[PDB]
């Protein structure tokens, strides 16, 4: 054949029995919106919708067809259940050669049209078309960049973040659901039902989800998707969050042709962050997709109840405009009860904290929320107070106006960053405890709150990396106080013997995925999940999954080229 639109891609004339049920796709693919969307390309070269890359036609044809296809795995007969397969492999022999479509994605971000949405669609086309009828994801065998931890050449670790630096949340899950219809309708539809139940069951939780938690439709037709605001509030955010990372670990799986066991396998680490730990745990021990399921039920109800209850502590207090203004001028912004005091030191971060509480009543006082990074140091307390710290915080801070230009270090002043984060609640707090213990019980109160010695790999703690298995606390009683009470000291939670780190951190290159990197510069090669974008071989991600003939190696600062010695062919040192 010949996928048109000014760009040609031969489609081996199926010869007769094919070429007949083919043009039925030839003109249907000539879907009116392809010709006028091809006229926006003879000049505005592939303005939009398809065509981008010369071999991208194979996309929509091998997509549109891969959909109006069988419309059920139970073959809608050869019509669209074989005609679709002559081409499927036909595609797997153009510019992919196995290696995985996700990898052929790189062959776009850098080569031709630097487009994201034009590549994301591209994937969905494949993966979906593939699982539509024959060729299901299973073959198990993978390229490389993964043999490593299996041949002893490397070691892998896993991590999961939370309330990561993103005011989107759902903007990831939707753009995760839509992305791969196939590879997650499960966890999705599943967790859907799941949460949809954990409501009527905790009768009282119905007064905390004003915005119907019908996380279902929210995807298909966001037309009535409950705000952008409260879609973030703790109950509802907590769950869907893991859902994401879980969904990924899944895709990470299903893709890789494995099973949650085939993955809890190649590993050794797996350590989440606060709302990200709950994921690590429930992820450690998971075998086939038969066990893998209720396995999720856990995590879900977990974060679920944490949120639901934590929300009943000191929920979203009606923020005062009296401040919204002033705060929005210094540009600190979203007053949010949690702050990121970057570029500085603890104690320093402390001192300030101190003096503030000093005069401040006990209840409104504030703690040093996190300790991720050697500098970074999130803090939190009632929405208010926090800013009141920013007060003294500002005055002392320097406007970034040249001062070193003429002798600094001695008199020169400091530099900051006092912004807040996308987090309705004050995790790890001094007010998120009276309800803490309750969730512990709220756990058992639902025949699933366990996490026994089934601890596959060593899932490091929120405080001091211990296999988390030292019992005497059920874990599902620590994975509570380590969150809604105790700090994180992350640098202390890392102390890994890794070569890489897989972070299904909560959407984009801003959810620990990179921070973890920050702290260390000459060790792992931290790679993340969703998102295909790149940079400069620093923290390669999203595509380092199905990579073939390309291994990660973030040079070690000492090992990598360290002092040496040698002598001359005439006997001389050097």
């Amino acid at each position: 054949m010949d996928a048109y639109s000014t760009r040609p891609l031969t489609l081996s004339h199926g010869s007769l029995e094919h070429v007949l049920l083919v043009p039925t796709a030839s003109f249907f693919i000539a879907s009116q919106l392809q010709e006028q969307f091809n006229k926006i390309l003879p000049e505005p070269t592939e303005g939009f919708a398809a065509d981008d890359e010369p071999t991208t036609p194979a996309e929509l044809v091998g997509k549109f067809l891969g959909y109006v296809s069988s419309l059920v795995e139970p073959s809608k007969v050869g019509q669209f259940d074989q005609v679709l397969n002559l081409c499927l492999t036909e595609f797997e022999n153009c510019y992919l050669e196995g290696n995985d479509i996700h990898a052929l994605a790189a062959k776009l971000l850098q080569e031709n049209d630097t487009t994201l949405v034009k590549t994301k669609e591209l994937i969905k086309n494949y993966i979906t078309a593939r699982i539509m009828a024959k060729r299901p994801f299973d073959k198990k065998s993978n390229s490389a960049l993964f043999r490593a931890v299996g041949e002893g050449n490397a070691q892998l670790v896993a991590i999961f973040g939370g309330q990561g630096n993103t005011d989107d949340y759902f903007e990831e899950l939707r753009d995760l659901y839509q992305t791969y219809h196939v590879l997650v309708g499960d966890l999705i539809k599943f967790s859907a039902e799941t949460l949809s139940e954990l409501i009527r069951t905790t009768l009282d939780a119905e007064k905390v989800f004003t915005q119907g938690l019908n996380i279902l439709e929210w995807l298909e037709n966001p037309s009535n998707t409950p705000d952008k605001d409260y879609l973030l509030s703790i109950p509802i955010s907590c769950p869907l969050i893991g859902v994401i990372q879980l969904a990924h670990y899944v895709v990470t799986a299903k893709l890789l042709g494995f099973t949650p066991g085939e993955l809890r396998s190649y590993l050794k680490g797996a350590t989440g962050h606060s709302q990200g730990l709950v994921t690590a745990v429930a992820i450690a021990e998971t075998d086939s997709w038969e066990s893998f399921f209720v396995s999720v039920r856990k995590a879900i109800t977990v974060l679920f109840f944490i949120g639901v209850r934590c929300y009943e502590a000191y929920p979203n207090t009606s923020l005062p405009p009296s401040i919204l203004e002033d705060s929005l001028e210094n540009n600190e912004g979203v007053p949010s009860p949690m702050l990121s005091i970057s570029n500085l030191t603890q104690e320093q971060v402390q001192d300030y904290v101190n003096k503030t509480n000093s005069h401040l009543p006990a209840g409104k006082q504030v703690e040093i929320s996190l300790v991720n990074g050697a500098k970074n140091l999130v803090v939190s307390g009632p929405p208010q107070s926090l800013y009141g710290l920013n007060l003294t915080l500002r005055k002392a801070k320097a406007p970034s106006g040249l001062d070193q230009s003429r002798i600094p270090f001695s008199e020169r002043k400091l530099k900051f960053s006092n912004r807040f984060l996308p987090v309705a609640s004050p995790f790890h707090s001094h007010l998120l405890v009276p309800a803490s213990d309750l969730i512990n019980k709220d756990l058992v109160k639902n025949n699933v709150s366990f996490n026994a010695k089934d601890i596959q790999i060593p899932v490091y703690d929120t405080f001091d990396g211990s296999d988390l298995r030292v019992l005497s606390g059920s874990i599902s009683e620590r994975i509570v106080d380590c969150i809604i009470r105790l700090p994180v000291k992350w640098e202390t939670t890392t102390q890994f013997k890794a070569t890489h780190i897989l972070d299904f951190g909560p959407g984009g290159a801003s959810g620990l995925g990179v921070l973890t990197h920050r702290n260390k510069d000459g060790t792992g090669v931290r790679v993340i999940v969703a998102g295909t974008l790149d940079i400069n071989p620093d923290d390669d991600y999203g595509f380092k999954q199905x990579x073939x003939x390309x291994x990660x190696x973030x040079x070690x600062x000492x090992x990598x080229x360290x002092x040496x010695x040698x002598x001359x062919x005439x006997x001389x040192x050097x």
